[PDB]
């Protein structure tokens, strides 16, 4: 009953306004060779989404640190956008950098299948991981009353360069997989020949013909992706509403 | 692009075939009272589907304990859902014990939006989070490179669950919002008056008329999400390869 | 082109969703023999919206006392709506007393037939009056780069109503007709008959029989719609930049 | 509901029988550099539609003052056209100096949306402003039983000459604005860089970033729009009914 | 009712990824000069479907000695096809050589007519023999419930490629025809002219003149399809199960 | 590129000419508790057809005794069938007891799908084996080349009559299967509950979970399907065209 | 109702399996400079279509006199037709030297309409007659009861092809009209001025301006048509079911 | 092509003018009990219509003898039916005595499929045979070049009736048919044991089993039907024109 963009498409060819400019996406990171992750929320001026670009702000070094640009995406306009900015700067202390799309009409949220039930009027909490080729990646849909988990997105565009770059698959729960920890899994074979010489070269740890796997990853790519996990764990010291 | 079920909608109504015998969705679950998380995955017999049903049935009870069940989904028949279960019992040595549909033909796979442009042929990874009512209220779709982080999931069911008996919202990293830490939102004023009254009344932590918040989760309640967090965090003390 | 409805029309039947909350059009105002003006903007945070806003208030006891309800569109959120009128509360010291209508994603703005060529998102400066019967009965379309003419609305307005309640038609320019200065015509004979009778009474004072006036309007009535015109000619004395 | 061209659009091309002689619009004024007012009424030989040509004749040089053309249209015929004339001229000692398009059948009436639900047999009281590009500026709909207020036909021309001319938006009512009263305002900044320049810069008078305003135009060009609203506002020193 | 593919067309163009890899039919056999039979089940792990490609494992050799490649199809994946191989080798100790066609989502089951409708989901026991030339020349359909004869799709491709190249029809039951035995028939004429002629020229054994037969194929080619009937009718010696 | 009927499916139903009568199908079987297999061939008075007709014919008891009865089907007239029976009557000495559907026009061959691309104008060999319920149960199509062998029509209807019976499946080769002999299988369990059940009762031989086999058909069951495949595998004693 | 084709059409192209072999319509015939007769019936081994064979069977030397040929058609196969033909020449002594389409499938039948409400299954007893050019002359329907006069359609072809050559019109029951008897028609004057000059040229004999004839044909013509009629008017003197 | 009534088929109901007056087909027939022969001709005052005209009026007894009647059809009107008739009667001295149906306009011609490519105009020269229950037995289309030969539909009418009566077919060429002579057919048998009992019955004269045939005609029907042919043979002794 709605209808959305899919992984391994590439990300719809469209203009849009940000509070930045104009850009054409995926173009504008594409032709920079950027990965990318956009997403969406449904309102200016209201509180989850508030907090929600805070966690983004405060992650803005670690997205850096991995080659992905951040921008999100509502149905409000570019004044609104500005004046939110400055709302949240002023009030808790937190710079937004990255752009905002503005959709008033919601031409671009059609387009993405952000429009769901909850709401006729504003967007769900939707999340497009897109790689440096345009191509969406992954892509996540929360909705209005549950703020998003932002470390697991960093974990999830981090374990998608790795295995990209290491031609590997990445288990469950990566880097705390509980049947190989930070092991990462050769794609498996497809044929009966390859199955057998991927056997008889004894050259991978392995459970099943079909389950064969190593550990390329560096040290500093596991405690990066360790590090995100880490940071949605842990209780924060000082609540920046206190100040 | 695909058709797919929106978050607010009710789950759509179908007969399914899993390896516990044939049921009706969502009903099957709604009678019982139980959210549920239907999940699908690529294939049988591949690797990342291996480790994301042993991190599932790891976290089984967990599920339980919040009223909610699991069923997977991929286009395998049921002879190969069980065989692969007996696999899994027999060489990582976990049981699975959650049901996983049969999809050879794609038709439920097609219904979700589960085939997407990676392959023509197996579903990605994908996740609707249902509740009681039989309505989706979450989606992902992970692909078939990289496996789910399967805390999130409990996560995202417990904090659906509080908001839903707290008539709240819940910020973004709940129960450690930068901002606010475990506290939980008041929705929002709609109106001029009511949101005058809102400050006016003094009645909540406040940074405007719009954020509102206090903090009416119990110690266990958060204590058992930041738990969910922290498995998710922590590296395991012994793997089941060894 | 583009599809709006029609002056004689009922106004398009629609639940709104507005700043003071929710109501139903035209049947809200109808229920207390209210007519009400229903105007548009394209954007809150933009300065002409601002000036005509800043316009409206001021003149709010006048459509009162007429009356006449206001009511304002743009595309929006409430959570927009009042934070811009918390600003201009704050910056210019008027409170904008009546509702604005939210209308994210456009629905009601193209049900209204706003939406023109110079903006594909944001709405045109429309003006619907509409009377107790919930009947259209003019539209103003003025553009994004030129404020409204408030006074005019407000001559509109009580001309209307003094024409319905008197069964009058109203010349150009009243109360300051150059043939005829404050007084109304007769709406003209539309059979030979009806206009021999016309002329045979000595009724009216006439230029043909097609032609005939008189003075029924009150001198209270027509000082009021004076006082509307040496307002939109007054430069005001202290400006509220000033303050 | 029905069609009607919109602010923005060019104005639709076609050629219109005035009791001038035919002609091409916007074309023919477009060729010349001129704006245009294009106006309907009802019916020649009624009450309301005699008084407005008046008062369109009685402000003819103010309009040709600004480079702006009048043309009227009904769907009455040129024969009906010129004996409406004559007898204005006659009666009330006035020369309608502009054409009318003769517009019987509603061809034209049709094109501009001009028929309404009031009557199914006469057109409205619209009003389109087009500029020297042949582009519509603005456009009124007024009423059978209602006149039009012509001096504010002259203030939006003039007021959107200037916009053009000094690359500035006008307020509401100017130039009698009651926040600025007759200055003009700065297009707001659309990204957050350009609103930080602007009000790094000071060049401007400002009440927020999106609120910056100047006082470019004339002594005369204020002068002028104000004196439209002061004939507006004047009782009529002598009734032309007299 | 159903669409499928007919005799005397050439076998449907499409890529299929089988567990030896991709090939595109019928062209990957064409190009070799081979036949080939494509047959399908419903399900790997399954006990007819076992017992049957065992049957044509046995078989292969015969396929082989006359030109004809084998190549099986149903809905499971390439992994399951690995595993079941595995299974039918180390517990039945049979090898089967032949590729098996991966149809997760039954596209090729669709365009092959092989959705029956016992089972929505998994194909019918469908074969098709098809020529070197790509050409459809015989489709068989069993059941779920029912497994194949092996031996007598053996007979068939034995007895077209004679047919073929003796350019002669084959009775009944041959090798063993009641009426005429190990004889092969002539074409019957189809004019009243060669009707007459081919009596008046005594050239064939005759029952009227639309049934004449001779004796032209070799004493190996009659013994071949002779011993797969014996071998159809034997009990073996000894059972795999044992 | 032809559609035809489905295994599964009820017999598409129709009433159809036969030289023996107008019957109604599958009605007609179905009312006596009777199976039927409806064959096709291409035209009477040709020498494939006249083979299998008496390849029937001589096999007619053995369909009887399995409660079985037959019925052809050709494009041609009544008249040529009775015409044709003659013939084969006079010719070979065999006696065609069973009645032959005429389809001129092919409407009946069209419902089944039994025009092919081999020949615009005459049925492929077509069979179609019905349960007593009306059910199509399996279906061959033989080319114009190439005559049937009927006694594997024998074998299937046989074992699938003894399968319904005993609630089994059939073996490849049965009664001669090379893994199990004259054994027939358990349908295998559906569900992981079923599958562990059934494993801890030991009730029957296994080779695993999903292969189960018992022996619980008759001597005469087992010995008759083989005498079937023994009789297609003998050499005549004597050919008919010599008698 | 059903569709047929129409007097005046060329006959519908068509390439049709005989017993003869494959031949085109009406090309096959065009090409020779013959006319044909296309009738059709509707089954080998029946008793009516077995009689009418014979009866154009006995005609053929008349028809091929006059540049004709024949053609039957039924829905049956190629290899019923000849095993027909030979009952009909063991059992009657008559061989049938002319081809019949085999239609199964009724394709031709469907084209020519000649499935009617009788029969779903069989065609009835349809005669075309088209000449040299290809082009339908005449059209009959008789039923599956009913058998058809064949003197009749020899009279129809030979009246045709005289009033072809002649350019005439001929009467009602000609050679033997009530009116004008042998005689053959002038085609009647479509203007006002041609009508007038008609009559001027004392030309013709005459009742009207419209109404004009002469006696063009050949005293061995005009024999040849009396004498399909004189045979269909005679009882054989011996019936062929006595010599069997 | 062209859409035409078919034998078997009820005959098109319709209401028809006449120079009789109007009337129902095939009603006012039926209800009379009477067959009719419904014929068409292309035009009033031409030369071969005339002819068949007099032809049918001088066999008007002998149908009306077998209970049938005539109804002609042109696309004339009633005027010209009626001056034709004068004009027959005062030339030829014949009187027309049955109605001709008047169908300017062509409604009725179109709807029986009479017009055809010779004339866009005029209809062909069509015979409908129709029977007492209204039912199409028999349809002919003659051309305008050519005259019919009426004494073959009184034949076909005759001997109709005597195979509805008799139960029997008619041979080719009845009542001189060269095979059977004045013998009827039996309906041949459509099963084979009927077929066996017929030829065990002795009952019949007979060829072969579905060649059987009786002589169950009086004498008076074969000499009346010969004589139809017997007319149709002879020089007429006197021509009408002299
Ligand atoms: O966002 O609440
Ligand atoms: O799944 O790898
Ligand atoms: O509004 O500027
Ligand atoms: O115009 O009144
Ligand atoms: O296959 O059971
Ligand atoms: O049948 O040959
Ligand atoms: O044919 O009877
Ligand atoms: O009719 O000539």
């Amino acid at each position: 009953p709605g209808s959305i963009p899919l992984i391994g498409e590439r990300f719809p060819e469209m203009e849009v306004t940000t509070d930045h400019g104009v850009i054409k996406l995926p173009d504008h990171y594409v032709s920079q060779g950027k990965w990318f992750v956009l997403f969406s929320h449904p309102a200016d001026f209201t509180p989850v989404c508030t907090t929600e670009f805070v966690s983004f702000a405060r992650r803005y070094e670690d997205f850096q640190r991995l080659g992905v640009d951040l921008i999100g995406l509502s149905v409000d306009s570019v004044f609104s956008h500005i004046k939110w900015k400055e709302w949240i700067e002023r009030h808790i202390g937190v710079r937004i950098p990255f752009p905002i799309i503005a959709d008033p009409q919601g031409t671009v949220a059609r387009r993405l299948g952000l429009l769901h039930a909850e709401s006729a009027t504003h967007t769900v909490r939707g999340v497009f991981i897109v790689d440096a080729r345009g191509v969406i990646r992954t892509m996540l849909y929360y909705p209005m009353e549950l703020g998003r988990l932002v470390d697991e997105i960093l974990r999830i565009v981090k374990a998608l360069k790795l295995g990209d770059s290491l031609k590997r698959a990445v288990p469950a729960d990566w880097p705390n997989n509980e049947i190989i920890g930070e092991g990462l899994i050769v794609p498996p074979p497809t044929t009966e020949d390859q199955a057998r010489a991927r056997m008889e070269s004894g050259q991978y740890r392995s459970l099943d013909w079909w389950f064969c796997w190593d550990t390329p990853a560096s040290r500093d790519d596991v405690e990066e992706a360790r590090r995100y996990l880490r940071r949605a764990a842990e209780k924060p010291a000082k609540l920046l509403y206190e100040e």
